[PDB]
Formats: structure tokens, sequence, C-alpha cells
């Protein structure tokens, strides 16, 4: 079997990307974040704290023919960014793009931080990382990939993220048209549940290229590009007024300005950020002071390409018995 899915941005910077998600029976199609950094599928409810909801839609298990409690289980999970949620499980039937799960843990909020109920957009999450994060307890679940794997065609899924502008998910097979030259390959650790491997350098603009080896993680579910402080100075250090912000919480740069591309090593390959996708935007409505895109990782503790680094990229997340990552130009 194999799935494919359009993910769209929720915003018109990029803030994050939405991919419809089919769960029970009838079908109850929720806009999930699809995130490789996380392993839990979990769903604003009818069980979700009704004060912490404001716009999302929810999943009602009562209304699915196919959703049973899966008695006694829980889970919680805080990510990076300091949000949070936390409930009770069904399990269910789960359809991504055409790809169909059966019995699914799908993770029913009955609470979530102000992060998740002031965006509107997002109706849970659907992690991708390996499922040896995911929270319930007492019996750990699996994820959908990990479900869905045996079935099929290849042990892969794609992620092809768009500029301004939506992209794919696909599960089960590599789409040769979706991007040109080769994909490169490159190793992948799973000792801290993620997709962990190792960057062979960077160059700023038209700078030349700097050998150096940059451990971190293909992170869906992370907007931004988080790398070592050396680099980033590096990077801003070619934007004339640009600043680390302690008030604003990371690098800002005029408006006015033009941001050079930057550059980062898959082996011997090489993916090209353009300067465009480094610009946020405004820090606040109107100001000249704008939100830079790639930021220092120094106190998170792990370096991640986010968004900004991968939708440069088509990314092949592959799940054979030794799990690779594979990166082409587009």
């Amino acid at each position: 079997s194999t799935g494919s899915a359009t993910t769209t941005p929720i915003d018109s910077l990029d803030d994050a990307y939405i991919t419809p998600v089919q769960i029970g029976t009838p079908a109850q199609t929720l806009n999930l974040d699809f995130d490789t950094g996380s392993s839990d599928l979990w769903v604003f409810s009818s069980e979700t704290t009704a004060s912490e909801v404001d716009g999302q839609t929810i999943y009602t298990p009562s209304k699915s023919t196919t959703a049973k409690l899966l008695s006694g289980a829980t889970w919680s999970i805080s990510y990076g960014d300091g949000s949070s949620s936390s409930g009770d499980v069904y399990t269910d039937t789960v359809s991504v793009g055409g790809l169909t799960v059966t019995g699914q843990a799908v993770e029913s909020a009955k609470k979530v931080s102000s992060s998740f109920t002031e965006d509107s957009t997002i109706d849970g999450l659907l992690g991708l990382a390996f499922s040896t994060l995911n929270t319930v307890s007492p019996t750990q679940q699996k994820t959908f990939f990990d479900n869905a794997k045996a079935s099929l065609d290849s042990p892969v899924f794609t992620a092809d993220l768009g500029y301004h502008a939506p992209g794919t998910y696909n599960f089960g097979f590599i789409d040769t048209t979706a991007y040109t030259g080769s994909i490169t390959y490159t190793a992948v650790s799973t000792k801290q549940g993620f997709w962990e491997w190792t960057s062979t350098g960077y160059a700023v603009g038209s700078g030349t290229f700097k050998s150096t080896s940059i451990d971190g993680i293909a992170d869906t579910g992370t907007t931004l590009l988080y790398l070592p402080a050396t680099v980033v100075s590096a990077y801003w250090a070619q934007v004339s007024g640009a600043k680390s912000s302690s008030s604003v919480g990371g690098y800002v740069f005029p408006c006015s300005a033009t941001l050079p591309s930057f550059t980062f090593g898959v082996g011997s390959a090489r993916i090209v950020i353009p300067g465009d996708y480094i610009d946020f935007g405004p820090i606040s409505t109107g100001s000249s002071s704008c939100f830079g895109g790639i930021q220092s990782s120094a106190g998170i503790g792990i370096n991640i390409f986010g968004d900004v680094a991968l939708k440069a990229a088509f990314v092949v997340f592959n799940g054979a018995t030794t799990p690779t990552l594979g990166f082409a130009s587009k």
C-alpha cells in the first residue's frame, strides 16, 4: 500500500503545516501537524476541557463505531517550545492520503496548553519519530508509520514541504518526479528516538563551504533552523544591522535587508536554503525589525533541522531495519 496527502502552511509565514487525517467510522477529518520530532498522535476531542478549545475541530469517539477505549491508558507530553497536552487513549481507524491503519492509538486530549488553544488551525499532532518516544502509559503505543510499515510497498515516508505553498507527505514510495538530481542518503542514530543525523558542514551566501560535523534532528514539527551559536553568528554577521535580541528571543534583522542563502551539507551533497526562506517577518505588527529563521540551538541541547531547512529539500525518512535519511534538491 501507499498514501499521499497534501500538507498546507497554517499562515503566511509557514509557521507550521497541517495535513488532513481521517479518524473513525464514519470518517472525522482533523487537520494534524505531522511531527517527525515526536511520536504521539493526539487530537482535540469531545473530552478536551471546554475553555481550552477555541475553533479547533474535535474528535468525538462516541460517534465512531470503530472507536474503543484503551482501558487504563493515559498520555502526557511536553514539547521543546514549552507547550504540552495530556489525556486518555482510544484505538480507531486512521487514514492518511488513502493509507489506512486499523487499531491506531488516538490520544484524546483532556488538557492542552495555551499555545495549542490559541492556534485554531491545528487540531492535533501526528508523530513520526520513533515509537520509543511515545508517551502512552502503562502500554507504550506505536506511531502511525510504525503501524503501517509492514503493509507499505517500501518502509519509507517522504516530506516535501513548500515555501509559502502547499507540499506533500507520501507513505510507502519515493516520487521520482518530485526532486532534481539524486537523493543523498546519510546515517541515522535512533538512540534518542529522533531522526538524528550529522550534516557535513555549511556555507553562508556565496561564501566557501566549511567542513564540520553538525549533529541534529530532522524535525518537521519545528518551524526554524536551530544550529550552534558559532554557525548562526557567522550567518547573521553577513546581514547589516542584524543582532541577537534577548528581549525578542533571538536574532532580528532590519526588514530592509536582503538575506543571504544558507547551505548545509549532506555527505558530499549540498542543500541551499534561499535567503527569502529565512525571513519570518516583523517581530510585531508594523515593526521594521524582522525575525530570523536561523537561530541558536544553545540551551536547547540539540541542533534542529526544522521546516526552514527541510522545505528546501525533498526528504526521505527511510524506516528500514537500519534507518537512514535522504536529501535531494528540488
